[PDB]
């Protein structure tokens, strides 16, 4: 039973990502990152209709998002779903990153997909194994 499965309030998701994102930006910054280093935002979006997918994926890429081809994905509930990715070059800012999530979210619910996966790469790697 447990009818705990009713996600219908973007207002909430927007709030969360708001705080979380900020927390991340704080760490990335404290690390010494720079706002002029330009960061590539990444967003994961999946759908259940092969057509509806290329549909929402086309609009997104139409605005200005580097849509990425999808590939058989598995969400402990599909075992075989399509998941494409979107990228966008932009400075490192919580307000901006929060915006990209607001547009991708409103657009996602506007079509019929579920947006839930945002990450930001971190350019500037020092050294790994060998000499710790």
């Amino acid at each position: 039973m447990s009818h705990q499965d009713d996600y219908l309030s973007v207002e909430e998701l927007i709030e969360i990502q708001k705080e979380e994102t900020r927390d991340i930006i704080q760490a990335l910054l404290e690390d010494g990152s720079d706002p002029d280093a330009l960061y590539e935002i990444e967003h994961h979006l999946f759908a259940e209709d092969f057509d509806k997918l290329e549909k929402a994926a086309v609009e997104a890429f139409k605005m200005g998002f580097e849509v990425l081809e999808a590939e058989e994905t598995e969400d402990e509930d599909g075992n075989k779903l399509l998941c494409f990715d979107a990228t966008m070059q932009s400075a490192l800012d919580a307000k901006l990153i929060d915006e990209q999530v607001e547009k991708l979210v409103n657009l996602a619910e506007k079509f019929d997909i579920i947006y839930d996966g945002w990450g930001t790469y971190y350019e500037g790697l020092e050294h790994h194994h060998h000499h710790h």
